[PDB]
DNA sequence: CGCTCGCTCGCTCGC
């Protein structure tokens, strides 16, 4: 009776694309219905959502599902490559480095920096590409205790806003290095941050360590070693954007099926 | 009686249509006079209440529920544009503004602001876009603590004056903008925030953070940038105010029908 | 058993008219008997209690309840007449901007404050004014932390003392406007403000608005125009109260079958 | 189970006699033990009690309470007799003056004042004349926002000490002079003042109006107007105390049985 | 099985006089074995106790419980007396003073205050004092109205510290004179306050009552006239103290044996 | 079938020996396995373990166990002997005032203060002292709201670290003073706080009170006359560590077995 | 049911090579479907799992689990030969320190500070020593109010970063040096602290104390005194890491199997 | 077959 429901329920949510409660409303609304006309409690239904929910965050990450299902033929077809070539650099060098970066292929330099205000247009860009995905968690740095509200145990980890400074520098360069440790947050939650690709997206210097109001050049080089530089040339321009996920799929799969030459340095030469 | 008298309960309320306690005694009550002589436990009727709350909240976009059957009609039928032509505007460009504002075309302008005295023409202007929409909302700012309250489940969020501490400022900017992340000031305020219009309607100058008791300059750049500049300089006659919907949704419908050249501004041309 | 009990414990209860406490155990005798003797009920009497009382509050009008069955003739036998032709004002014209202020059409000066001395005698029949309606809800400023808390279940609405500061002078002009707007009162509590003719009666200045911790004349015009300017200028001697309600209906009666034309004008015309 | 325990429980109070809460638990010390041992019905007797208190304040103020059967018989026999003609005020006007004010007959006069220093002869009377009375109220002025607590259905009102700030003035002087206002709770509802008799005997001086923090004399007419005058020099000695009921019951009847003409003005005479 | 339990345990209650806590764990607790080993319900056990409480509790008089009937014979035998005569104070005097204030015949003089350091010897003999009896109770004062434990029926009220500030001044002089006052404890608790001798041990200046941030001279003879102030400056030699029930009862005894006259007032007349 | 199994587990947990949690893990644990075989509610086991627990602590105060029951007959056969002769120090001297610390004879002094270096052996001493009881407490300045949160009947208290709050030493005073208070600890646990016998072991000043950042004496006399001061001299010996309980026995046998003189200062006599 | 369910998950944790509940879940398939058939509850698993840590935790210690049964037999092939050679270190000496100070036998040296940037591979030599423990904990230290939450008796504990006040010195001399004593956690949590050595592998300095915005330079000597120089300026070569656990227990045997000359120092330069 | 008290489970406030 009650295993039988709950592997019915598991097998519902692996065949199924359930993950924040938009989606879940937006997709099988008749489940809610279902239990309000009949009992008042479902624990093991919650226990089972719960389950399937962190075998889905845990078991993909972004290499399995940015494969897309057909590779596209038509380079021009697709603006990610436009702004590329109005932006001054190579496509291809471009997409076998992001590739290469979400793969987990690199070692110590898993993050990816950007330059440039807000005025560009690549934060739009940036939030399509973070919410195109099933889980995401935002960095949302407004006190100076805990850095990682809700963004710990998800997908795809991305900054948008919030300056760290130099009493949380030590432990950024740690977190986001790529190496597994547990790490506690307020008291009863210990979480284990794990290896993966997180984009800082901003507009200071994220190299400076703003030591409190100064600015002391202590550790610059290890931040440097660690971190990326990718600038923005030509900004976005009206009339032109929303990014969907079928063209991301598209170029994704088009990149991985040509593998080129891909370098491995801090600042990125005016290639293409 | 339970699963029975739940769908009886979910089909009285979907057929009467129902959404809390004073339509509800306003309009058809026997329904509740029925459920009160038969059973006591009022758990199942909360919970049906708040799941057709749920529903009537979620379900489209803010601009969906704003277009109706009737297309252009007549153009001049609102206060809207009479107050255009004594001010000095174009009717045009303010159709553009408002559908582009409201769809979320431009990106970052996506808040109104006012600015004047109560005496020229404003207070009413809000009172019927408030009218106008049942699900609406209004961040009133009784406390200096926790102001931010009835926030989720509502469209049309309302702002008016008060000494705005930083403290929430950075989470309110990332949501009348276009995101979705969670704002926790209390015990259980967990909780994702869509996103949706907020109108800004004050006497005096909003655009300057208060910092506590004093009225300072901080983060007056973004608040600048998202929302959007509303001059007035004719006076408050009479007679103002009392807007019927059927003419926001014939406004509506015209200014999504007829559009203009995009701009994207702080203040308002007189363009058209 | 139990069923039948209940509808006839709410038949009795619908069919005998529940508005107070006091009322209903000087007028109901067997009730509690009943109650003893059967089970031990509560929670849905309560709610039919207060579904009885949501029903006969909000469904009619104020101004239904203050006819009369016969028009008074003589004009030197009710006390309001002879104390508006003392204090050297317009009788009819009082009685046609009551009438007006009363029915909900009169625009936005909803809200009617008195300005005289102190030993007058306009407390008596203000005080007689708010008993002789059967819900009256009074604005006490006890607790410094919330706005207003005794404003539901109620219709006239009687201010008395508290300091108002800006927060608060802001939050009653979007409902002493004629707007409607949901005010919280304690720890997420959001009720429907709706419009009705509030009637103050103090002997401070309520046009001075005091800004929080200061005094600021800011908001001069706007609580001008959303008010109106009634003074006295005779003083009661002893032997002036026992406000009745034959003379008030008689006088309400005499001046609805009697309407003139009503004027718009901060200063009344003293002749009398 | 319960309906038959508290039906014997009211025919066991009904058949002792009992009228309070200690006298009952001091001497009916059976019925206690048997509710322990039995059920636990605490809810109905606290009902019962206060039903029990409502229907003595109601039922009898002070005048059909505080008046034996019995004569006084010798003029010499009562401790506030002796105090007046010892201090050299009139006893008939002061008796005159109670039984109007006990009666409510004085209409706006509703408020005696007792000017003193120390330990005068007047704290020791106020303190007997509050404790003879089992339900009575005390004004328990000990917090800012918080005035009332335990004064719903008090015929007797006793004040000691308490300097009330510029909040609740306006309050109390609509309540002296036999009204019926709303004060606010402390809680979050607000309780029903009755026109009760209330006496006033401070310490300092009662004329200078505290609006906070400074002296307020614009506003003093009406609280000396609706205000008495009372002096006491006469020091307490020794052998002159213990007040009871019989005393107090034969001066109330010696008054009510001998009533003077006394001229209603603000100071008391003492002729005679 | 619950019977028998209540039964015997207000039998070891009655017979048996267990009053202490600390005693009555140390000694049998084969009802707090058969409580653990049997259900989890124990309203009869509750009320059991209230009972016996309530019984013991229940007697206003410390003479029979203090003093005794064994003669000392001789003049020097207990400690108390002999710091009382290392201190300058009288025999005799003291002793019927003690005798005076023991017995509850006083009226007016029911306090006792103590002037000195705690490490005196008051707190001391405070302490010993109340284990001397078997029901006794003290309450401390810690914030300034809310800290208190048990003295309901009580005959010895302890008073280690506590800063009352100008609020309580003017109900503290009419509690402690011969009335009652409300009491406010967390929030389902209200009780009053009965006529019984407090003992004040303080090392500061009582005096000048704090009025938040200042001081108050204006009602401190009316709580220095119902007071005794008890001077105690001559300190311990080496662990002074520790006075068992046998050398109190013989002192009490030897105080009772020898009675001389002693006056009613506040200042002691040391002449001996 | 309850309360035999209830019995059963109470004499299997008195014929074994309870001292912890760990100690009891570490031991016998098929206690926890036989109530889930036999019975499912943790109620009764946690009744029967606290029943138990209160058995095995209600024997003997702590001077009859703490002291061992073998004589040594020579003063060189201990670790404490040889650290006192190391670091200049009086031994019998010494082991009399521990006595009399751990007995009560000081009475106001009932504190050990060990001021050096962690490095110099006093740590492994505390932990010695610490671990020759069965069950010992220790206090905390880890949580902010409730510093003496560890006193649950505690026999024997440890101090590591924490610093000097001005708020708990007006508390700490009356525990360390030698007097029967009741000083509540929590939220309703007043229980009776007897003068246990407290060790101090910290590397930094303990006698400055820290009054947020800075330091004010004004509150360190009666923690200078409570405690007790030892000024070491040799440091930690390299390969000597891990007292047992047998030194701290045969120390305790050699102080009772030879009493001197006993002082009551800090720095006692080294002659001898 | 839910016994034998227990004793068959304990004997699975003893006798089956099974940790946590990953792995259990993760080895038997028939196991987990045979759990989620059963019931949902986990409390029993939970504290089998707990006993389970407990034995596992008290019956072997880090010796017997960092220490191997097979040695490597080559002495020129390894990771942290290669390691030593680099960056100038004797093999043989490095191994006699390594494994006296990993023995719990030195008496305060428990901890090695380290130095050189995170491209040095520290971290991942710090990773591959956390995963090849089973029980690992983390230094959570962020908050000036929590000190140390996460080491509930790890036998392996990495330090992180953040800035170490100067307050929490004794509380960490009394960690690292072996004092045991029983310091709260948080608030409602408590344990017991054991002699464990603790591993230190960061990128700043240790020894300077910043307090908060300054650094505190006096306690030095005692954070020398328990720990260990070691230096790691050199700069090694890229593309190396992956520390497996036989690798260490190989190199822990063959150290353990050939002791050199150990010393009690702490400036550990390179030698060789 | 009906009145009543003890064992056990459910709604709700404090910390």
């Amino acid at each position: 009776k009650t295993s039988a429901r709950y592997m019915e329920l598991v097998g519902w949510l692996v065949d199924k694309g359930i993950t924040s409660e938009k989606q879940w409303i937006q997709e099988d609304q008749a489940s809610y219905i279902s239990f309000n006309a009949a009992s008042n409690s479902r624990s093991q239904i919650k226990a089972a959502l719960d389950n399937a929910g962190k075998i889905m965050s845990l078991t993909k990450t972004a290499p399995d599902y940015l494969v897309g299902q057909q590779p596209v033929e038509d380079i021009s077809s697709n603006r990610i490559y436009k702004i590329l070539e109005l932006n001054g650099y190579d496509p291809q060098y471009a997409a076998s480095v992001f590739l290469g970066w979400a793969t987990k292929k690199f070692g110590k330099r898993n993050t990816i920096w950007l330059f440039g205000p807000a005025t560009t247009g690549k934060t739009n860009i940036a939030e399509a590409i973070a919410h195109t995905v099933p889980f995401y968690g935002c960095v949302n740095w407004t006190n100076e205790n805990f850095p990682f509200n809700d963004c710990v145990d998800k997908m795809v980890i991305w900054w948008e806003e919030g300056k760290m400074t130099a009493k949380v520098v030590e432990s950024a360069k740690a977190i986001l290095g790529g190496s597994k440790v547990r790490v506690d947050q307020k008291c009863k939650s210990s979480a284990q941050i794990d290896p993966t690709p997180v984009i800082v997206t901003s507009n200071t210097n994220m190299c400076a360590v703003i030591d409190g109001n100064s600015t002391t050049f202590e550790h610059q080089q290890p931040l440097q070693d660690r971190m990326f530089k990718f600038e923005l040339t030509r900004r976005l321009d009206h009339d032109f954007g929303k990014v969907t996920k079928q063209e991301v799929k598209d170029f994704f799969r088009w990149a991985k099926d040509h593998v080129v030459e891909v370098e491995h340095e801090f600042y990125v030469k005016k290639g293409g």
